[PDB]
């Protein structure tokens, strides 16, 4: 779920939401070019995770609601029986964690369509 994903990001980092809404070549809707740094690489993978998720019947990562738990900054996926809920939760979980780990370069904030993401 796009909103739950927001919270995993909230639950695992210091950096706010708009902080990722549009950063580098892949953080944000769709992606082009080659990832910029490793934070953008987090977004690249997330993306791909979402594409694979779509390979599950009736599975829309973007709107699927799963069961997860947060205890700043640890987050857990409680889905077992719903294959889509779990695949998507791990997708989002892995991203949040990936984000908290990566450095935040302020010069990559809006290089979109600017030519490096061909
Ligand atoms: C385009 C609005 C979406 C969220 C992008 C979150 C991210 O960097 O994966
Ligand atoms: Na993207």
């Amino acid at each position: 779920n796009l909103y739950q994903l927001m919270n995993m990001i909230q639950c695992a980092n210091t950096r706010t939401w708009p902080s990722y809404t549009n950063y580098g070549c892949y953080c944000g809707k769709g992606g082009s070019g080659t990832p910029v740094d490793d934070l953008d690489r987090c977004c690249y993978t997330h993306d791909h995770c979402y594409n694979d998720a779509k390979n599950i019947d009736g599975c829309n990562p973007v709107t699927k609601t799963y069961s997860y738990t947060c205890t700043e900054p640890t987050i857990t996926c409680n889905d077992s029986k719903d294959k889509c809920a779990r695949f998507v939760c791990d997708c989002d979980r892995t991203a949040a964690i990936c984000f908290a780990k990566a450095p935040y370069n302020t010069s990559n904030v809006m290089i979109r369509s600017t030519n490096s993401c061909q």
